[PDB]
C-alpha cells in the first residue's frame, strides 16, 4: 500500500514513523508546491504523517489537510 | 489494512493498542488542525482508538470521530 | 479482517473473545460517545462482542448496536 | 471468514461448533437484545448455528433468525 | 467456502458427506424453525446435503430447498 | 469451486467420476425432489455428472438437466 | 482451477479429455445423454477438453454452444 | 489461463506451441464444425495459434478468426 | 497469474515477435500469422517482451490495441 | 505487470532502467509508425522511459507520450 | 506497483528515495516534454518525488505536478 501527496503550498512535510516498539519520527519529507510525493510503507516505515496544505490519495480515497 | 485520519480540529488523539494477549496502548499521535495521518496494523500494533473530532477512512467506508 | 465501532453513547465496551479451544473474555475496551475504535481479528481474538450503542462497520455492510 | 449477528431479542444464542472429524457444541455466547457479535471460522470452530430473534450478516448476503 | 442455512420450518437436517474414498455422512445437524446455520467445507466435509423446507445462500447464488 | 444442485423432482443422481489416470463413477448421491446438495471438486473427484430433473448453480451461473 | 459445464441439449454428446503432457492424445471419452449436465475440472491429467454433439458449455470465460457432427 | 475455441466451419485447426526456448508446434487438433475445445496453457504450451473460421472466447474477451 | 496476449492478423504478413528475458534483449522467435489467424501467447521465463509487426487487432487485460503495416 | 505501447509515428523509442542500487539504460526498442511492443516489468527493468509519439496502456489507464 | 509519470514541461524531475533506515535520493531521472516514463517501486526505492509539470498516474487514480 502507497500513499500519494501533492503539495498545494509551501511548507508541507511528510513525516514518516518508525515501524516497531517504539514510535518516534524517523524522516520528514519537505515537499515545494506543486511538488508530488508517492511513498510505501515499509520495514521502517509503518505510519506516516502529513502536515500543510496538501492532497492526499489513497487505497481508500482522496483527503485533505491544511496548513497552521 | 491502513487507517487514515484527518484531524478536522485542535485535540485529535490517535492511539494505538499492543498485539497479542495483553491490551495495552503503547503509543498516542496527537494531531493539530488540518494534520493528516496514515497508519498500519503492524506486528506491534492490532486496534486502533480515535479521540477528538476527526475523518476516518478504511477499507470498510468512512467514519466520523466527535471530541468530548 | 477488521471492524470499526463508533461509540454513539458513554459506557460501550468492546469484547474480545479468546482463539483457540477456550472461549473466554480476555479484554474490554471502554468507548466514551464519539470514540472510534478499528481492531483486528487476531491469533488472540477469533470472536468480538460489543456491548451498548454504537455503528459497526465490516467489510459485511454495516450493523448498529444498541444500548440494553 | 466471519459472521456478523445482531440480537434483536433478549435470548439469542451463538453456538460454535467443533472442527475436525467429530461435530460437538462446543462454546454457546449469549446474546441479550442490541447486543452484536462478530466471530470468525476458526481451527477449532468450523459450522456455526443462531438461535433467537437476530439480523447475520456473511459474504454471501443478509439472514435472519426467529425466536421460540 | 461456506453455506448459510436457515430453516423454515421444523425438521430440517443439514448432512455432512465425508471427504475421501469413500462417501457417507458422518453427521446430520437439525435445525428447527428459524434457526439458522453457517457451516463451511472442511478437512472432513467436502459435502453438504439438506433435507427440509429452507433457505440457502452460497457465494453461488441463492436455493430453496422443499419439505415432504 | 463447489457445485449447488436441486432435485426438480424424484430421482435425481449427483454422479462423482474418480480424478486421475481412470475416469469411473465411484459415488452416486440419490436426491429426492426438493432436496439440495453442495460439494466440491476434490482430490477424489475432479469431474461431476448430473442425472435427473434438477437445477444447478456453479460460479459459471445456473444451467439445467432433464431426466429420461 | 477453472472447470467446464456442460449439457447435452441432444442425445450423443462426448465429452473427451486430452492427456496433459509433451504427448497429446485422447485418454476418455464421457458419453453425455440428453439433458445430463456434465461438470469437469482440468486436471494433472486433463489439459484439454473437446466437445462432440450439440450441447450448452459454461466456463469463466462465457457461454458457448457446441453442434453436433 | 485456458482458451475456448468453437469451430464455425469445417477445417479449424487449434495449433499447440512449445514453451522454452525452442518454438515450434509439437501438435495440431483439427476440429470440424459444431465441435468445442476448451484448452489451457501448460508446461508444454505457452502459446496457441487458431487457423480456420472459429469463435474464440478468452479472459480477455472475445475474437473471430477467418479461414483462407 | 502468467499474463497473455492475443492477437488477431487483419491481412497477411503479420509477424509476432518474441523478445528474450534477462541481461539482453534480442529476438528469439519471430511467428508469421495470415489474414484471420489468432494467436495467444504468454509472457514466459524466456519471453518478457513482445514485439507486433503488420496489421492486427491485438487485446490485453490492460485494454485493446491496434497495430498497422508498412 | 505489463505495459503496451503503440507507436503513432517513427522514431519511438522504448527503454527499460536497469533494476537495483544501480540504475541505468540497458537497452532500447525502436517503433516505427504502426507498431505495437508489449513487456513486462522484470528482474532486469523495473523503470521504463518511452521517448517519442506513441499511445500507452497500462493497468492504470491510457497515456499518450509525444516526441520533438 | 507503479507510477506512470509524464512530463508537460522540459526538464522534468523524478527522484527516487531509498528503502531502509536513511532516506535520501539514489536517482534523479529527467523527462523532457511528452517522454513518459513508467517506473515501479523496488528493493531500492521505497518513494517517489515529482518535480516539475507533469500528469501522474497511480492505481490510487490520477495526480499533477505543478513546477515554479
Ligand atoms: N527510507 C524510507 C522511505 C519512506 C517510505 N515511506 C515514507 C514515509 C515518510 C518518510 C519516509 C518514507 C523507508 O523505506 O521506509
Ligand atoms: N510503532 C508503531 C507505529 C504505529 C502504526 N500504526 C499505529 C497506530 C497508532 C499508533 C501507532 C501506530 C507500529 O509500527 O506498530
Ligand atoms: N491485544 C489484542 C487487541 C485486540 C484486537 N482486537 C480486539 C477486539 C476486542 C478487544 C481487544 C482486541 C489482540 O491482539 O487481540
Ligand atoms: N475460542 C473459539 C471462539 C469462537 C470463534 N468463533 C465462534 C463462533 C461461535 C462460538 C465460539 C466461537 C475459537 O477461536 O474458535
Ligand atoms: N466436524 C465437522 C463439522 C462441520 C463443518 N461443516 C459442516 C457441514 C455439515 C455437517 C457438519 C459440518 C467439520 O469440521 O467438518
Ligand atoms: N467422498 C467424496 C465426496 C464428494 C464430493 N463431491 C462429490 C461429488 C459427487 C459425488 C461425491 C462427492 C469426495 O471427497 O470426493
Ligand atoms: N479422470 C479425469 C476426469 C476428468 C477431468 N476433466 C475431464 C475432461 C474430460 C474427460 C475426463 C475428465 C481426470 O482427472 O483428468
Ligand atoms: N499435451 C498438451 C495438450 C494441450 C494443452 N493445450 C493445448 C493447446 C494446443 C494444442 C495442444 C494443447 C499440453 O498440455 O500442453
Ligand atoms: N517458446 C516460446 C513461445 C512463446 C511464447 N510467447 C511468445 C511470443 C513470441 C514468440 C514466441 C513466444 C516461449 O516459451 O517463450
Ligand atoms: N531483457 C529484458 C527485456 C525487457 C523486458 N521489458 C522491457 C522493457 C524495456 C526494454 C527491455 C525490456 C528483460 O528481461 O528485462
Ligand atoms: N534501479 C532503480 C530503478 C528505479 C525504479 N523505480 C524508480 C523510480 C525513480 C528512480 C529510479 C527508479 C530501482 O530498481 O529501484
Amino acid at each position: 500500500d502507497f500513499v500519494v501527496i501533492k503539495a498545494v503550498e509551501d511548507g508541507v512535510n511528510v513525516i514518516g514513523l518508525t515501524r516497531g516498539t517504539d514510535t518516534r519520527f524517523h524522516h520528514s519529507e519537505k515537499l515545494d508546491k506543486g511538488e508530488v510525493m508517492i511513498c510505501q510503507f515499509t520495514e521502517h516505515t509503518s505510519a506516516i504523517k502529513v502536515r500543510g496544505e496538501a492532497l492526499i490519495q489513497t487505497a481508500n480515497g482522496e483527503m485533505k489537510s491544511e496548513s497552521k
